[PDB]
């Protein structure tokens, strides 16, 4: 029958997710073992079902693993480490990942023959080179998920052409603008979308052409490879070490705590790393602006809209401007902008 | 219907209970039975009715069994084993126990429909475990006290909406500092509360969130059973039968009254084990804190202010100083802080 | 700096409001659908940001509706029928008429040491009957809002210990004329106050006492649910429709037209009501005075002075005179009596 | 919108502001530490906010430091150094300057889009020499200041292509004039224009073309550094303690008093010191007349105008007539000299 839509991101940084229906979620890209909850369902009313997410998924053949996953996995110390998230698009650290907001984003006894097309991404430069990486194992996808403390469960199995494939970035311009910066693109510019990830910053440029249509340029725009925010926090982790002096090192949940505040409390104290977290966001902006004009010559000039993203572009956007003032604004949903791009160019098929 | 309040524990040591009143008893958890003081009456005043707890007790079936309970029958040779007591919560031990401290804080000129709101404890980690059978003993409850040499009586009967399951540390910080440590708990610390009972030891942490919420953690939070007060007790009795030289054994009365002084009175003379006492309570402090940061990794870094609570904390104090100094502290009321936090926390019915 | 404070009434009639700052607002409670305006932009100038609210409410959820609001929204055919709009006061319709006022009366460019201490009401009868529901949205409250044509936004989310409620009226001689009446008040006498609203009308008195401090009389004073300005206006159509005898109805904004002129312009010509105005005028005042002598017995004998307000008793004056005259008299703001009312006396905070 | 203007001098010894609805601001160039002002509340009327600036100021990552800054730092004796401070024209003092400078200057009810275009001032040598690091400071600038007792923030940030710069002397006579001095300009002339700054001495002169038009020569002009007010505090410091006997040192307070009295009032007496102030004033007009001459061979004598302006000429213009006496004349406004011309001449854009 017909067939809903689901848009959903693979980001290591954070999952980010939203369905047809613009309910969206997002939480972050950590995953530990789960164990039981009983205790703490007295103490504290569970009710943002997205701060607790335990949860057993099912493979065809009745094998099922306890996970914490998110901000549930961010409050257990053995979690994954989040440094270290595996680079295979099909293991098992994605495949929790990717059922998690499916689970999360199917809404309660809708018809069986209606399907959902899911909607994913890469990074660009490892779009096409791990296509197929991703479009065998969205086949391979064949479980039966369980939340534990809310329990409902979804069957979960798709083949090909119930899925969607465009890159990180891709649909965010090309989609949810295209169709509505038409009274800024005229003729024969550049538009500028950067998409400021945590393991990678994404640069990717349309040219417009005589006939108002985006046109693709893949000289002018690249995949940023181990630039991105996860720099900040390998940065900062050294920064608290320097300054305590003694070895102590912040677990996973202070590392992120630190590079969102740059405050982290400890021991009766707070240590200041203000200065330091100064240090690195001027650094950052400044190695973005240095990959994009090296990938733009006079073209710069050809410029009349600059748009940045990420949650990254949503903490660096005023030191991040400073590529062309006037010109750099900030896109509407920094998180979302893949999502409800993914979303809408989703929804031409 | 302005229901009354009275807020116990059940405590191996000894019961630890006060009303809404703010009326609070102590006493060891020890019975034996009732016989008949009327010889002793004459010699000395039977005054402190706590001191003094012979007891009538009727049941459903109008079986009056006299007992003597807590101070008078420690004094008793053939009372409560006490040391290997078993642990049922629906004993008739914990049917005397209860029932005990019911009528010695249940006040006088009670209207004819108000209730009583009692509140109990069960401990942590068997709180999933017994919450049935408290709550099959709490059901079944239907008595009647009388107490000799002091000529007044209770009835004593619930129903559920009277009864109140919190337990044991849970409301001691999570009220009864509630008020007062929202001024110290500012974002993304947790608060120590370790608990140094008789024969069980807790440990309870709560994660104090950005919106100044204590949320709880059930792993970084245990029951340590078979650690507390009874090791010592124990330790030192097979010490007292060493520094004799003889096989002497001292008595159950003995037992609880060495390890308050450590200088047992004994043919004659002071039998010496003032070293050893030193020794073994630095022993269980040893127990202690390794234990403690067996759940405590380098989240021990994220705490603000410890609390301990029970009666052993209070003379191990100095020696539990060692798990962060002056971040560690002394509750005001180290038995009654279970009971306190038993009372407001217990008040939302 | 310290946190600010606003003071807005929900008033059916038209919504009222002061702030901390004494900028007022007051727009007709009418909402409608929004749609995007830049035609009647170029022809005639928005000088006034309250006369053409078209806004835009954002949500986490995104959620977002333009809405038209006040007096864009009273030119609109397609508006909400406001003759019998709902009085669920956690409705949706109510959150778009409460944070209009919020951005209106936040000045541009508040610190973040402000938070806005909201001060609202209830009627009478409805204080205690309708605290809850109120506490409750209040305490839901978070959203965004969007001018659009002056393009500035506020984030309003609004915390316990920031909310406030007061019954209707309650410190308008509370506070706000009470040290002005000191002169006239001088040992237990009723001072009367009047608030003739659209849906509903309250009379509220507060006896003094030998020390010249006031206090409430709940039998002397009570909520005229049904007896209001909306009795005019149903009256007012009726007797158009006895007047047209067309079957032909006036819309939302030619019904508040007439009961302000008595003259509607319909086909081309003043279709006139004048004598049926009057008569309609003199029927409610008078349905007052019943009312009035029904919580008042013999105890109208030791009036002092009678206060009326409310915009039906800026139009009901001399109508309502007649309850003592030489004495009654109109206070100096008779629709914003109740906000400044909810100021003066929401100055306790 | 549009975008406003305000015109500042950072003058060494005051500040000189002024908006473009005529509304200046003088305040001497001293910064102290800002501590709590309530007591001084009480008793005196905090009114003249020039008086009392007490001033908090937030960073873009808000590290919120505390200044009294001016008048109110004046009095204080733990001031700043304003005898040796520091010449670093991107100083955090130098800000704190310029922040009180904006704040009493950028009006309240401004409207939403609206921005503001300054106009700098710069010694006439170092406009070139230190251009870049004043003009990237500007662009650097993103603060949000607060005025205690007077409860209104200002969010205050700026960007390139709305600073403007232009050197010392510049628009009071190429701008404040050219409407006026036209007439009195015909050919060939010079017209001359000496700023008596508290630091640095400018010396700038104007040729005129045969069309009646200013052009400009730069060996005819120079910056007179070490020249100034500033030689008169340094030598009325060594006058008052070889006439004390006794190394008693004037703070910086009756410093300032010293030089615009000569009677100082001192252990209960008046330390009348008027014999070297007329010296040193004189010692400062000797070193103006060899300045002039420095520059001007027989071109002195091709003059029709010469102006002087600063602060210090206000008390020199009789004294400092011998150079030209009555070919010579006096600004209307000798503190605000430049600040109009930055007014005028800033109109520009
Ligand atoms: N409020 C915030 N403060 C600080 N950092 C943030 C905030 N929101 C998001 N981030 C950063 O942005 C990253 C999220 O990037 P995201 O857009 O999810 O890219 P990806 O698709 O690569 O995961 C996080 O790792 C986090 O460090
Ligand atoms: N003054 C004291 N001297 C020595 N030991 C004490 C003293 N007061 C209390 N204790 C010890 O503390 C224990 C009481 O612990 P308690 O707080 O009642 O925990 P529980 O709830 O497990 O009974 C007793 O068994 C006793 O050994
Ligand atoms: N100038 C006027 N002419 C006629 N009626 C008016 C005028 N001003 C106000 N009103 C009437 O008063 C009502 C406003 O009452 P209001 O004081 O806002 O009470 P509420 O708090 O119940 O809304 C309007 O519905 C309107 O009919
Ligand atoms: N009434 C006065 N009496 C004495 N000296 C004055 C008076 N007014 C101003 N001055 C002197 O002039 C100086 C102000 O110079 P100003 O025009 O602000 O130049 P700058 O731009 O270098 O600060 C002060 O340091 C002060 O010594
Ligand atoms: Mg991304
Ligand atoms: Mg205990
Ligand atoms: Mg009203
Ligand atoms: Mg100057």
């Amino acid at each position: 029958m017909n067939k809903y839509t689901i848009a959903i991101d693979l980001g290591y940084g954070q999952i980010k997710g939203i369905n047809q229906d613009n309910k969206r979620v997002i939480f972050p890209s950590i995953i530990s073992s789960g164990k039981d909850r009983s205790l703490d369902t007295f103490f504290n009313s569970i009710d943002n079902i997205v701060d607790n997410i335990h949860v057993k998924i099912l493979d065809e053949y009745f094998n099922e693993k306890e996970y914490f996953v998110g901000e549930l996995a961010k409050r257990q110390p053995s979690n994954s480490s989040f440094i270290n998230r595996d680079n295979k698009i099909n293991s098992e650290e994605n495949k929790v990942l990717l059922a998690t907001a499916l689970g999360l984003l199917i809404p309660n006894d809708l018809p069986n023959d209606t399907k959902i097309h899911i909607v994913t991404g890469l990074p660009l430069e490892h779009f096409i080179k791990q296509k197929q990486a991703l479009n065998d194992m969205l086949k391979d996808f064949e479980h039966t998920i369980k939340f534990v403390d809310h329990n409902f469960s979804r069957n979960i199995k798709f083949e090909e052409s119930n899925i969607t494939l465009f890159p990180q970035g891709a649909g965010a311009i090309f989609s949810k603008i295209n169709n509505d910066i038409s009274s800024l693109l005229i003729k024969e510019t550049f538009i500028g979308l950067i998409d400021v990830g945590f393991k990678t910053t994404d640069i990717v440029v349309f040219r417009i052409n005589k006939d108002k249509e985006p046109v693709f340029e893949q000289e002018m725009s690249a995949t940023l490879d181990g630039l991105g925010m996860i720099n900040i926090y390998n940065t900062m982790d050294k920064a608290f070490t320097d300054n305590s002096r003694d070895g102590s090192k912040l677990n996973t949940e202070q590392l992120m705590l630190l590079c969102e505040e740059g405050k982290i409390f400890f021991k009766g104290d707070y240590i200041d790393l203000k200065k330091d977290l100064i240090k690195a966001r001027k650094t950052l902006s400044t190695n973005i602006i240095n990959k994009a004009d090296g990938l733009w010559g006079s073209r710069k000039n050809s410029f009349n809209s600059i748009m940045i993203a990420g949650g990254g572009g949503k903490v660096l956007y005023n030191h991040l401007k400073l590529i062309e003032p006037n010109m750099c604004q900030l896109i509407d949903n920094p998180e979302f902008a893949n999502a409800i791009g993914y979303l809408e160019f989703g929804k031409q098929f």
